């Protein structure tokens, strides 16, 4: 069928002249701070990537996509399921089966904890967030789950995906290309790679191009891929709105255009410039580097010499004659140094490390200044927050869909939604700090005019616990109390007939032998 | 933070809980009304004074009282061979130990 | 002073704290000590890729070849490994939430608070499992 | 056989080589266990009592 | 190596000078080739008997490099591995490895898209090591003058 | 999408805007509860028992 | 309704009466904006000095013809103070802009 687009080839061709102001911009972007990271296209197995004469950019991005990753992923729960609790009130009989649904909720929360770290999430997630620093963009595709095996999600860095969406923020098509061999290609595009004809060979690199585009009917994402000129049967596929199994991550996503700036060429221009500093620094001390002899040609001294003489020998000759050529640049090289030392220190503020310790003499202080490290918590914070609707949650939200249809998870029923709270967190320490307060009132509990009973829901009011199941009613008190009176009954109970029937069974000498041969014993001892 | 102030007082008043002069039912609503708190059900009203004594009652009426008979009915029980078998028919068990 | 500005911009690249021949004097706190804290995610970008490529496959290869020999006892076809870097989360989760109970001892004799409840919910917080942690009413 | 290897003029790669193939290798095969095995939650509820 | 027992059993490692993959611009493996050079007297039975059958005697000592071939089946997408000695392969070399479990497993650092082999870390900062050095060798000269 | 934005001589800017933004962040919008509800005690007497 | 409207126009700095309000870091933008003139010409003092020119005095023996193509130890003819190196002198003033 046509569905409504020239195709998916031409779709990625016309648009590919898009990306190249951004793939240009991280191709220099990740010469400045580790080459390795965001290759250029033609770049193949001889290319030899040249380390940057400065080594912050080196430092300051594996140093910001680790607190990154430990931020935004921790391994401590990352989002947690609210469920609407004023719906949940009129849904169910409180207030057992209100925590009851939420066991629920902590039950899939962990679930896919499991399922994150069962399939080497962490892992492509750490080269998003490397991709998403340099070079601003990066796919992830979360494959279908087949089966319980092993199903790693994948990523598309810049150079192998195409997206097109509004100056509105929703996303209008998705192009990417893998080059999957002709032997690795999945079966059902084998069958369409001989059905074009002609025979391949077994490494011969095929390249295949999905096209995610929204339907102009129904809003919901349609999803045909393609190999060679035309549509694999079978890959047509329809993504919700709001759940697609692709999904676009930009970092400093700025208004409308398509793909997002890198966070590293933020400060891009004023590494390029540190660079120019320490290539020359190296470069004076290269001149350095060469010991040559300045023989005064107006003297005495032969060089001839000086270099057949052992160890001691007496020479002819003054000393001054023999002088070496020495760099002179050196109230020049305290200049080159102190700014390249004020811009590394400018961008170790940027970049979250603890600045150099190659720093001014002495001047370490206290915790209290530890306490600004401590506010490098703040720059933290600006660069995660979108990240976090950009991917913490369309992750979670595929899952959630996904396990779903593969059974691995409970149907939650359509009312539950998800916070990536950097984990709870204020479930815990709202109640520990009002049970402490309770403690507070363990002096007062005897007290006879201290309504005990209200003081322990006022401090629950303001923490802002939910209260509910916290108070005792009058019917669970009369439990207990009955309860602690069935325990003395059947304490003193159990204790009554069992100094009562032994006394009178072992009473009397033949009223003892009758009594052993209840239990199955002789009448000798 | 007002809650708390003002309970850290009430602990100052517990050594002169026992205290025979200080009026310890109008300091609490001092501290109270200066704290700033809302008052109204912090005190304990007349109703809920006696309530709570005969609480207190209820709980060894019923603790005293469950001790008793079952100190009570199993002595008398167990009294006797025969009857102890007796005993044993109504629970279910057999006569053979 | 520029090979000793060399050795120190790679002395972070690799995870060794620093040379000590250094700036004079200068040595300083746990703080800074921090600093050679800070030196693990360093350490973290390296390993982890190092963790899909050799950690995982070595441990899957192994399974199967232990149930063919007989070693280990045939797994249901439904249990996946995680590399944790070892629970943890499991001994860690457990500990938290078990101060929290004695937090709740002195209010164990309290006349209103429902101790049976508050023990629930520091258990869903925690994000325990919950299920056979609480005594069912056979059980008590 | 007879090749000698020699030493560069500079002992900081043969430093950060072992101070970091030995750091790499408690982060990843530390003594203590690195694997663990989840089972399927909810998977394991459905098939059990 | 396949457990055989409850003996001493040690794994092996090839350095990249004594093996070969070929993977795609996709992830995947598509064919792995090992050389290893076991010694006549070393060689395995099995292999013994293929080099024999091949004609010709051998020394005790002579080295006899076997090659193995992990390629991708076409069929199934299961792995096939066959090894071969000298021309052609031995006799109960073919075995079929599944996708997510086979014994050879390529560790490679830095994977970079696609390409076969991964480049190493320490040749990350190897410019700045080998301008370390210049320095390094000219400081030592110059206290040889000295 | 071509437009280059040159990094501004000085870092104090982009230092001091981040460093305010979060700060006025935690500041307005706490993750602990910023608004509350105030019933008008005086008619919530009135109204009830 | 007037009290509750989903389109709600945030200002900081308001000021009387007019429609928007400017912005808080174009409180200080006049101070921002002369700070940077100070980092820009720091950091071009610094390129000046990241330059090697060899200057070498014309009256002199040394001839760089020789110089450059000596080994790493080579006896070369020639006085040491002929060759010197321009170098920036703006130090007593790159303290005042610091």
């Amino acid at each position: 069928t046509g569905l409504a687009e020239d195709g998916a080839k031409s779709v990625y061709e016309r648009l590919k002249n898009d990306r190249a102001p951004y793939e240009t911009r991280a191709q220099n972007c990740a010469q400045y701070t580790i080459p390795s990271l965001f290759p250029k296209d033609s770049d193949n197995a001889s290319t030899d990537y040249q380390t940057p004469w400065q080594a912050v950019g080196a430092r300051g991005l594996n140093n910001l996509a680790s607190k990154l990753m430990l931020a935004l992923f921790p391994m401590q729960t990352w989002m947690r399921l609210t469920i609407s609790e004023y719906e949940a009130k009129q849904l169910l009989s409180d207030p057992d089966g209100l925590a009851k649904v939420d066991e629920g909720l902590s039950m899939v929360e962990r679930i896919i904890m499991n399922y994150i770290e069962s399939n080497s999430y962490r892992v492509t997630l750490f080269e998003a967030l490397k991709q998403l620093v340099v070079a601003g963009n990066v796919l992830l595709y979360l494959p279908e789950p087949e089966g319980s095996n092993y199903n790693p999600m994948k990523l598309y860095r810049l150079s192998s995906y195409v997206v097109q969406r509004d100056a509105f923020g929703n996303v209008l098509q998705m192009v990417t290309r893998d080059q999957i061999a002709f032997g690795a290609l999945p079966e059902d595009i084998r069958k369409a790679v001989e059905g074009q004809g002609g025979e391949k060979k077994a490494d011969e690199t095929i390249d295949v191009y999905t096209h995610i585009y929204l339907d102009e009917d129904s809003g919901e994402y349609l999803r045909y891929e393609e190999v060679e000129g035309m549509e694999v049967q079978g890959s047509d596929g329809t993504y919700p709105k709001e759940a697609c199994p692709y999904i676009p991550i930009r970092m400093v996503r700025l208004d409308g255009e398509s793909y997002g700036r890198s966070y590293i060429e933020e400060y891009l221009g004023d590494l390029r410039s540190l660079e120019n500093l320490q290539e020359a620094i190296v470069k004076m001390s290269m001149i350095s580097s060469k010991v040559i002899g300045l023989v005064n040609p107006a003297g005495i001294t032969q060089p001839r010499r000086l270099t057949k003489a052992q160890t001691g020998d007496f020479v002819t000759g003054r000393p001054e004659d023999i002088s070496f050529l020495q760099l002179e640049k050196q109230a020049d090289f305290t200049v080159a140094k102190a700014v390249s030392d004020a811009i590394e220190a400018r961008l170790s503020f940027a970049f979250m490390l603890n600045s150099a310790v190659q720093r001014t003499g002495e001047r370490v202080t206290a915790e209290e200044i530890r306490y600004v490290a401590s506010e490098l918590e703040d720059t933290l914070g600006g660069v995660y927050s979108i990240l976090s609707q950009e991917l913490q949650l369309p992750l979670v939200r595929v899952l959630l869909k996904q396990l779903q249809a593969t059974q691995q998870i409970p149907e939650l029923p359509k009312e539950a939604v998800e916070p990536t709270i950097s984990g709870r967190g204020q479930d815990l320490d709202k109640l520990e700090r009002c049970v402490t307060a309770w403690a507070a009132l363990a002096p007062m509990r005897d007290d006879p005019d201290i309504n005990l009973a209200m003081i322990k829901l006022r401090i629950a009011n303001a923490i802002g616990i939910d209260t509910s199941g916290i108070l005792l009613t009058e019917e669970q008190k009369q439990q207990k109390m009955a309860q602690q009176s069935m325990q003395m009954g059947m304490d003193n109970g159990a204790a009554a007939l069992a100094q009562g029937m032994a006394a009178q069974a072992t009473a009397s000498p033949e009223a003892m032998a009758a009594a052993a041969d209840s239990v199955g014993l002789q009448p000798g001892i």
